């Protein structure tokens, strides 16, 4: 599906020790464009998660402090069926592959901005897919339930900003993601 480069935050929330990496089966996955500390925030989200019954994949610019540690104990524990790992990228770039991620899986990116905020997410923000792999150094989506005309569409749009590229780098990112997310369907 789609694989990106960035792997668990703690090696303490795999669950598949064989091959050092989580799996997690028909998850929801929190696409979020801002930096998570605290658990409270994340409250909704998880109690709706634990309520359709299906473990959480976290992808934000960063899950640290008591949020991290908080999710890492219960985690543990068995109390919390989640996992947590860095969006790709940064900047601008880290948006627009949340943003992939996102039509990909049918979820939306949560970014504080206005009517973007983590407090007030549900189900449906979220974005599912038949199974999550993370291991240390990546994590890969596997059969996003994003509709295949939402992820083409997307495609198109990256297709087109190739097209405006003005540098072999910026072609070369823009390719790049396209590669990820027409393999990804």
């Amino acid at each position: 599906g789609m694989q990106f480069d960035r792997g668990y935050l703690s090696p303490y929330f795999i669950n598949k020790p064989e091959t050092g990496a989580v799996e997690l089966e028909s998850p929801f996955i929190l696409l979020a464009d801002k930096k998570i500390s605290n658990i409270r925030e994340m409250l909704p989200v998880l109690e709706a998660v634990a309520k359709a019954g299906k473990p959480l994949l976290i992808i934000a610019e960063d899950v640290e402090g008591e949020a991290l540690a908080t999710l890492v104990v219960n985690t543990m524990r068995g109390i919390v069926k989640v996992a947590a790992v860095k969006a790709p990228g940064f900047g601008d770039r880290r948006k627009a592959m949340l943003q992939d991620i996102a039509t990909l899986t049918g979820g939306t990116v949560i970014s504080e901005e206005i009517g973007m905020e983590l407090e007030k997410a549900t189900l449906e923000d979220l974005g599912q897919a038949k199974r999550v792999v993370i291991n240390k150094d990546t994590t890969t989506i596997i059969d996003g339930v994003g509709e295949e005309a939402a992820i083409q569409g997307r495609v198109a749009q990256i297709r087109q900003q190739i097209e405006e590229a003005t540098s072999d780098y910026d072609r070369e990112k823009l390719q790049e993601r396209v590669a990820k997310l027409a393999g990804g369907v």
